[PDB]
């Protein structure tokens, strides 16, 4: 019963030149679904088709507090849906069903806080320094917006761009992780169903190397906002810079988890499993480089790898079922090539960086979770994404030590700090340079804050008040309420 | 007694090349001084310079209130010095003197505007969705900066970067126009008067080509603040997506001049001339194209044909000019281009369009103000920015076409819109697509409202709280103020 | 099926004294319900119950997005019941079911508008002036609140109180108008359905003069939150000192009409009607005095005077019904005792001034849509609100004259300019000492927007972020994150 | 060279009777200088001059950015007279030069501040829920206020009224304590050198049972704030109420210093001797109620009452003075008088309780500092401010015990928290009914953020973004862009 096409201009539509693209279970690596394959020319169209319907005002310049109710209807349609639309992230992404779950509750409050959000706050009254003025600032839709999203968590990623877009007048073109196109299909097919004017959203599938560079390219595009890796993120930059484009991008991390000798110890080992291998390390927010303090590195390595080793591998649809599959034979590939950059400069594999042998998991995209040791802050694999079941284990002396390494990265997302000294991981978390900060949790992001990256980990912000602000304009309308004449140029 | 050295890392320093450059007044086209002329390898040492003090903490850690104080003691400075940078100003970029004086009110006024903002925002508390959790964004400076400014207000554009950046505790490197430095250099003597910690402040001299790639591509930059064309605009962001860096871009406009049948006709056609014609129209905020109702088109381009004839042109520091010369050999003849490209598609020149004979102009870079008629928006002089003493006249019927034309350029910075029907002048403001609209005025801008541009216009605004937020950084700290194990993963 | 009894602590309960009251409906004077007449020992015990509650914590530290959910399932109820409700408040108060479906739909936003501000703040980080200081300022709900609502918008009023207070996590104890309390029981049954925490909600019914007291002067109370008249809104503020409780006053008004020569014309005359006589000028909204520009003075109340004639007095039920009834007896008495005080001091009864005579009419509670004319100033009639089916008209012959005259009353509520030229609307606007200024509009107000009044009209707000704030107390945290002695006194 | 008078309506006006009063300084109880004892009549003229310069708009109307470059120049008055001003101070109060000093850095600190917020907020832009509208909230000045401040901090407490008024635009009438007017003669010199309109500041002299009903009463004040005690702000606020006007009180309080065993326990001892005995305990933020954990509580009263026995008494004008005399022989009498109470509820006077014998002390009025010891919460001299050099210390077992006596008192301005558990201290912090909290310090408190009390410590903000709210007003202003007849009441 799901659509297997594009949507464009308030009509299904198949791709251009017809092609498709069957997409896969990582489970199973069965095919599970086909939909179309879209052209840059199907794109363009649906850029053309959300200006046309920007400018017609149907949208944009519907009241905010009826533009509210309609998002409202949209997260209601979710929660509605919840169980049908877990099952298609699990069969579609590989995770489990439980994780799933928790992603649809967050989609809904997303949605819904969004939609509370909308008639909040329309601009100010400037007290102008200038005599019988009037000024004042009025904040616009930002008008039309490009949205890419990637594989991991895709309708989760789709709700942060798709409800503020919405909430604030725009007409969006969305284009999910061509892999992973189904909960986003859904979700069109279910804000299709509440109504909005034709072309105020479009969705487009297909591969970013055929349609990727018209939607962040494009001149009627005011905003590009992408959420994926540091590669594809600065190649749309450079390529929104033809038109001055505006861009949100959020681009994952190497995010620290710092643990003091003084932190709750088992409730550490469970915070650092949680980081690593939720969603097989798949996620922006996984905490791959743990940081623990000498004094207690060797007890926590010996009790991390134990519990690495009990890590119950499987399909998402079973109940048991702690970890998943990673996406992609690609993606699988990339980490084993990890696995080897790490032990040629000198760290050591201490459990997993293999492919599991058991029957049950031969014809998936497993990989082992995985704890790196005798590593350092120079080595590639400390340096580097991976986004994987993969972890790295360096020690620290002091709390300045811990800052410093947390630091030394390109990144600056998210990270930790474990310590029942909540005075000292009060310190270190002002020093971090990261745009999310956990004390003693890990993983902790919603609607109502905002979450981006400092340095390479992104430009601006999604989720809270400031990520419904990539969204607006400013536009500053000063009236003279006593013009004179200047009389500066002779008459 | 003015320093001809760049200040970098607390000391005013030669080129590491000993290369020098001279400085020349358009008035006349003499060499008035001499400067270093900078490498990449000072301007990388500068940027690390300010990484080194914002790591250091003795300005970003400094409280708000006290930021905020120095903050204020340059405001003080700019006042007392107002005579001699005024003369400075007017000696190195030819405006007149009394628009000099202007920009130096309106200099003090930007950083007491910022003084007064340092210690009002640290950031916010957030309602958790989480139970035993805090949520907390703090509101931190966002790190090193580097700041480009161009040749035209060269003190003025400083100021709109220089109070925020010092205001929120960043540290900062500015390097302004090779050709206009003098009241940057003199600036920076009076910011080393008040005191700031070494690294805080740095000051490069030199050629856009020789050290502005390292300005805008280096890793330890956290926002890039350019003011100029949208060529350099462009190549700065393109440079700056290789390290993930924020910037903050101005680029100018084609700002339209919307004059209705039923404004106040003689108030229209002085601030026609006003937005055409001060500073030669070297401004980001010029009305280059004017928009005039059919029905008194005839009526006003005869008026304003006459008055353009008697616009006096001479020395800036001469009171009875009312117009200086423009900026450089290469500008004026880039201005002499356009000229030929408009009568090439069919345009008239219908006063002005070349330099004037008179003896006392002969040895400057005069060009004459010039009113082009009989163009439509498919021009090339109608749809790009000149930046001279140049104005485009197209007619228009009806309130729809004013819009319509008004916004089809690429730009999207300010524009004005004359009308004694003041709900009139509101409906067209509000579909304008312009950072500032003024309705019965032109050229109105300062610190309490932002600036800046829709489309290609730029990314991100100066001036107001907006202006002060590119200069911040949201950090999100979450507390488990009751943390429990997950128990996930099995044990 | 509607409940009779108060709803103290979770629980319906009758009044301590088992005393009851009739309550009628004012088109035919007949006992329409019989409800429980509580006691003060109730009010008090419901107080008691608010406080244990707000004490417990189960609604003042639920979250914040969760109390805006339950907040906006009282919105939804009130839309499903949209019609009974409707007719339920044209019985209890005797306006027209078409005026009573617009509150309900009014009532329905509010709870929507406050139910997506409930998560929005929490407070603010403030940047310490004291080195190793961290400041912040939380939000917390103000504690338990009294609510006390007037009988002529009895659910409108109600929800303008009760949606805040929820979304902030407040405990309330409500207490209608005894005359009026049908509605108030029924959305306390679905508040009841909505589900909340024992003693978060109460309903108290019972005289002012038995019971008011107590919800006024009770120690445990932190807010009183009043709407009606005058001398009881004095009353109550003199008791709430007391204890220095908070007080949010809304005492309606004397609001003028400002009708310039330039207005338009036949749009005035019909929002003069609107002003004058919605809900037989029982509205803190109405135009009670009309300021007319002298030069149209004889034409303007010539055309009321004929409109005024024409007005259909009728059952609320009934479609052609386009002025109910007044509420009361003692208020009908009042309104004929303003006739005499009019007459005795020398103005003139133009139209109206008495009960009418038609038979259908006799049983209830009418009287005549009524103009005065040949009124000043001076006049008890013009400066006292009659909130009645009434009108005074008054001269002015220039808009310094207008502004003068409309600030000369005790009242400060609302207003209106009706001008077509829109500069002056603005000018008069910015003069006017009112917390609502309509330009070529009445009776519009809503939830997005904060209402209240200058001078007697009141103090605080209800509606918009204001309103909220009214229902909040703010907490500086300071914490000193490097303790040091300061050795003032001697060791 | 003080001014005797009192200053109104832009002159230095003697007492309408000719009265005077003679003030004292109370470390030897000389006549220092006589005042002008104003009559209400005076009052009256005062009020009325303000209202006349408020209608003006010579101040009201006057750009924000300018009041701010006013009250800027007032702050730096302060500090250029910081010597003299100190030395008025302790003269006239008699609290240390020291702690004068510091006053004076003070409210330098608060003019600044509230100079650089005078520019920032006008209001706000409504996104209407109406098509065709157009909704504004305008902040004005809140219009004519009283101010009336006590005799313990004189300048400080008319700084955080005076600063707020003159920034926002009010006409202000300010009246100090009758026995303390020294420094605020002398601001009012310097206000006045400074140059504002002619009844836009207004200083009258008297006491308070002659000239305050008029300043609380009249009908054309739009605020009174009041800083003082209970008693007069109870009455203050009952006779506000007969014009509804708008209070602002702070009231002092019974401040909780909460000390766990877990405390660093010398800065415990440190800062209960600070918040006990500071200026006598004549302070709003006293920590004249010490509750200390059980475990701990026999060593905290020796190490407290060690140190109390070396507080050195003394001239304010000595250097080695720690603790000067109270304020006059009222209120000596009063702190006597407590001694007798809580002896004869039971309570032990631990030290002090007496005057002190010493001869250079016998002419003033000195008082011992005190701790009173096994004593309960159902005391007298534990619930009441004695507001004098004394302490009361009670035990308590748990936290959850420490909070509930912390709450039990009719007050909530402030109290501290001492606890190396920092998470402790922040749950203790966030359940404390209290305007301030401090972690691990005392008297902490500044421009930057608000300050006032929960129940009866008073109503409203001083200091901050929402002290300066207490001196605006909401204007909502809605535009009818396309008025319609409504066509309801017949044709
Ligand atoms: N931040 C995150 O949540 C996240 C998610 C996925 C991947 N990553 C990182 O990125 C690495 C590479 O992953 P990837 O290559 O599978 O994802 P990617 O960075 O290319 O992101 C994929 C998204 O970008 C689109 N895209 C590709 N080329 C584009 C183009 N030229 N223009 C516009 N869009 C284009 C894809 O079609 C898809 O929608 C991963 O190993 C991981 O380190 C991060
Ligand atoms: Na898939
Ligand atoms: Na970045
Ligand atoms: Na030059
Ligand atoms: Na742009
Ligand atoms: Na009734
Ligand atoms: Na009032
Ligand atoms: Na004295
Ligand atoms: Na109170």
């Amino acid at each position: 019963h799901l659509s297997q096409r594009q949507y464009i201009d308030g009509e299904w539509v198949e791709s251009a030149n017809k092609n498709t693209r069957d997409i896969i279970n990582p489970y199973n690596q069965e095919v599970i679904f086909t939909v179309s394959e879209g052209t840059k020319e199907d794109a363009e169209r649906a850029i053309l088709a959300a200006r046309r319907a920007f400018e017609s005002g149907e949208w944009s310049q519907e009241t905010a507090e009826t533009r509210g109710k309609k998002v409202r209807a949209i997260a209601d349609k979710i929660k509605e849906h919840r169980e049908a639309l877990a099952r298609l992230e699990t069969l579609d992404t590989g995770k489990t069903l439980e994780e799933s779950y928790a992603d649809m509750d967050d989609i809904h409050n997303v949605f819904m806080y969004f939609a509370g959000l909308a008639d909040k706050d329309g601009g100010e009254m400037i007290d102008s320094p200038i005599p019988d003025t009037e000024s004042k600032i009025v904040k616009e839709p930002v008008g039309v917006v490009t949205q890419i999203t990637p594989w991991n968590y895709p309708l989760l990623q789709a709700s942060w761009k798709i409800a503020p877009a919405l909430a604030t007048g725009c007409s969006l073109v969305m284009k999910p992780s061509e892999i992973t196109p189904l909960t986003t299909i859904r979700v069109f097919e279910l804000m299709e169903e509440v109504g909005f004017p034709k072309g105020t959203i479009n969705l487009i599938l297909g591969a970013g190397s055929e349609v990727g560079d018209v939607m962040s390219g494009h001149k009627e595009v005011d905003l590009v906002s992408f959420t994926g890796g540091i590669e594809t993120g600065k190649h749309i930059m450079k390529n929104a810079a033809n038109n001055v484009t505006n861009i949100a991008l959020e681009l994952g991390g190497k995010n620290p988890n710092i643990i003091f000798d003084d932190a709750d110890f088992e409730l550490a080992v469970d915070q650092a499993l949680n980081g690593g291998y939720f969603h097989a390390g798949q996620v922006c927010s996984a905490g791959s480089r743990i940081l623990v303090q000498n004094s207690i590195k060797d007890k926590f390595e010996q009790a991390l790898i134990d519990r690495v080793k009990k890590i119950k591998l499987g399909n998402g649809f079973d109940a048991d079922t702690e970890m998943g599959p990673v996406i992609s034979t690609e993606h699988r590939n990339k980490i084993e090539s990890y696995m080897d950059v790490a032990k040629a400069e000198g760290a050591t594999i201490a459990v997993g960086g293999k492919r599991p042998d058991r029957d049950d998991l031969k014809d998936g995209l497993f990989f082992e979770p995985t704890v790196i040791t005798n590593c350092d802050t120079s080595m590639r694999i400390v340096q580097e994404e991976v986004f994987g079941p993969v972890v790295t284990v360096e020690g620290f002396e002091t709390e300045q030590e811990a800052i410093q390494l947390a630091n030394d990265s390109i990144y600056g997302l998210a990270g930790a700090v474990f310590s029942k000294d909540i005075g000292k991981a009060q310190r270190v978390a002002n020093k971090l340079k990261l745009g999310t900060v956990w004390i003693n949790d890990f993983h902790m992001y919603f609607a109502q804050a905002p979450w981006g990256g400092y340095k390479q980990s992104g430009i601006g912000r999604e989720l809270g008040k400031e990520g419904l602000e990539e969204y607006l304009v400013s536009k500053h309308i000063l009236t003279n309420t006593n013009p004179q004449l200047v009389n500066w140029f002779s008459k």
